[PDB]
């Protein structure tokens, strides 16, 4: 009966140590020899990000693109280091030579892709994500990808879990919804929590399922296949 698969951000597939190096290196490209810590200029930015998202959540989309860029210049001026003009040609080339995924996603994508519509839903701009994905090497692996930027309205508004069912073509009961944060609710879908290191134990009761890795999304899909 479920028909398809979808997961919440790019965190469930890449890694932490992977996506703390891209951040790291996008940082030291930025600054050079300029005199700041790199490792506090990303603390600091990565501060600010999490303000930003908070205070546009639930909000009519803005591009993600022009909030970061914001902060971005904020810093600049506050630090004194001139303002990257292509931070985004920057990223995107880190997240290329250092982006790391998690060991399982690519097989576990494959063998869910060909069974069921598998698709990723992001709280981002639809081309710069896209264009990450394709940079990670799984732009392909998906059936879609839903952004709120198509939605109109930045996570937790429902319209972007609506659209993603729409494109699937499914009722939510018929899908089940991956992903690392306790969102999808009221909405019909099966909530598999992913809890790779065993330190969300407190939200364990926020989610139907909860797996250590990708693998066992297979087996609970497979198990509620049967049932």
């Amino acid at each position: 009966m479920i028909r398809a698969v979808f997961f919440d951000s790019l965190g469930t597939l890449i890694s932490v140590e992977g996506a703390a190096k891209v951040h790291l290196k996008i940082m030291e490209e930025v600054l050079g020899d300029y005199p700041l810590n790199p490792k506090t200029l990303l603390d600091e930015y990565e501060k600010l990000a999490r303000e930003a998202f908070s205070n546009y959540a639930g909000k009519p989309y803005r591009p993600l693109r022009d909030i970061l860029e914001e902060v971005m210049r904020k810093l600049a001026e506050k630090y004194g280091f001139k303002y990257p003009e292509n931070l985004w040609e920057i990223s995107l080339r880190m997240a290329q030579r250092y982006g790391e995924l998690y060991p399982e996603v690519v097989e576990v994508l494959k063998s869910l892709k060909g069974k069921y519509h598998v698709g990723v839903i992001l709280n981002r701009d639809t081309e710069p994500a896209t264009a990450f994905l394709d940079a990670l090497g799984i732009k392909d692996l998906f059936d879609s990808i839903t952004t709120s930027e198509e939605a109109g309205f930045f996570k937790p508004h429902p319209r972007i879990f609506e659209l993603a069912l729409k494109k699937a073509g499914v009722k939510g009961e018929k899908a089940v919804y991956v992903g690392d944060n306790p969102g999808s609710k009221n909405l019909g879908m099966t909530s598999i929590l992913l809890d790779r290191k065993g330190e969300k134990r407190e939200f364990w009761d926020k989610a139907d399922f909860i797996v250590s890795d990708l693998r066992e999304v297979i087996k609970i899909v497979d198990e509620l296949n049967g049932q």
